[PDB]
């Protein structure tokens, strides 16, 4: 009877670390950059691409008109 | 006595369940996380638009002088 | 107390077994890229951005003007 009330008590005690265990690796997980950041990111740049080539084909043709 | 531990197992069977279910929950966040990597060509890629916009930023400012 | 018994070394294998797979969660963790250090490229990207939408408005203004 002693036997099974300590079987309980390190199934109680190993419980609870796991639990904590849990927590802590979902807080490092939650510091993690997404795969969808990332695309975001990207895409961003690819758009910054673009604009910033328009903007020069713009100002050049601007500077030979005011000349 | 023995409800008394019953409804003790009867708790950590149900913890243990949940915590199962909260580690394959932690994996499918895991795979959808980005792969540590070399960040140069984003950073390269950056460094030639921070120029650009610096050589158009220096062009504007001589067109708004002119036609003002 | 038998049947409760085996109940608890159930408990107590899938507890091992957690364990095992936590730690093993953990070490994939430490291939994943972390979030603060994409703050820098983040930032820098987001000024981009808004003295891109300056630029523009500006561009804007003065071809209007010229034209």
């Amino acid at each position: 009877m002693k036997q099974l009330e300590d079987k309980v008590e390190e199934l109680l005690s190993k419980v609870y670390h796991l639990e904590n265990e849990v927590a802590r690796l979902k807080k490092l997980i939650a510091n993690k950059e997404d795969k969808a950041d990332m695309k975001q990111l990207e895409d961003k740049v690819e758009e910054l691409l673009s604009k910033v080539y328009h903007l020069e084909n713009e100002v050049a043709r601007l500077k030979k008109l005011v000349g």
